[PDB]
């Protein structure tokens, strides 16, 4: 039986096993945290299968959603991990013990040490957080020597015809840019995006939310076409100055340690080359 510590955002359904043998992850947000703690994942999400950093490590896991109850029963899990937003949690808890995580109650680093406490993997969690602390410190000085300590960054993402801004803690590299590198954002990003985490934005106002640098997440090359072709977009100083960092959403959606390792080298190299 897990000690099942009381942690903000963490709800247990049933008796969490001390050493889970057969974990089904239905939350793309947490799959890579479980993988980093070398837990055995027999099910994972479509997002995890599509994440080019994580997928290598979960080839053997079956792709499942919360709507695949019979398929999940057939995997015989001894633990299911979900986001608190998920459908069918009552039905999932009838299959196996559930850990349900309410997003944002613990930050991108705490989520790992929290799983460490739940699963008796506090050593692995601590070794990674130590090394993350070391490189992030060194990498911030390097990138700011290039940009200047005061340079503003905006995090944005594209999905079909949808445009979003992100703050410090909604992925797309905001955790590295704004937390790890301590980069400022433009005034309207601070007052209109940071608190709520994400903002669905009209294409038309993008210039008023972009200062020195913009990180733009997309799942493929074609999604950016019409925006990037537009006069409005080409009118942005950050665009003219080639201060756009286009990133692969299929890994940059996430904040698990494996995804972050890739995102940190990618962002560092993009800022240094600018």
């Amino acid at each position: 039986l897990s000690p099942m510590p009381q942690i903000a955002g963490v709800t247990y359904y049933g008796d969490i096993p001390k050493q889970p043998k057969r974990v089904v992850s239905l939350a793309s947000t947490y799959t890579g945290y479980l993988k980093k703690l070398d837990m055995n994942l027999v099910g994972v999400t479509s997002y995890d299968k599509k994440n080019p950093i994580l997928a290598k490590t979960v080839k053997k896991a079956k792709q499942v959603a919360a709507t695949d109850l019979e398929a999940i029963t057939t995997l015989k899990p001894d633990l299911i991990v979900v986001g608190s937003t998920e459908e069918n949690i009552k039905q999932l808890a009838e299959i196996a013990p559930v850990i349900s995580i309410e997003y944002r109650k613990r930050d991108y680093l705490q989520v790992l040490s929290d799983f460490g406490r739940i699963f008796n993997k506090e050593g692995k969690a601590k070794k990674w957080l130590k090394d993350w602390k070391t490189k992030t410190a060194a990498y911030e000085k390097e990138v700011k020597a290039v940009t200047g300590d005061k340079a503003t960054f905006t995090i944005m993402g594209l999905y079909e015809k949808d445009v979003y801004l992100f703050g410090k803690d909604w992925g797309r590299g905001g955790e590295i840019i704004h937390q790890a590198f301590h980069y400022d954002a433009p005034e309207k990003v601070k007052t209109e995006v940071f608190k709520q985490g994400y903002l669905s934005l009209s294409q038309e106002v993008l210039p008023d939310y972009i200062g020195d640098y913009v990180v733009i997440a997309a799942e493929d090359d074609k999604t950016g076409s019409a925006l990037y072709e537009s006069k409005l977009w080409q009118s942005i100083p950050a665009v003219k100055k080639h201060h756009v960092i286009k990133v692969n959403a299929n890994v940059f959606y996430f904040t698990d340690p494996l995804s972050l390792e890739y995102q940190l080298e990618t962002l560092r190299e993009a800022i240094l080359s600018s």
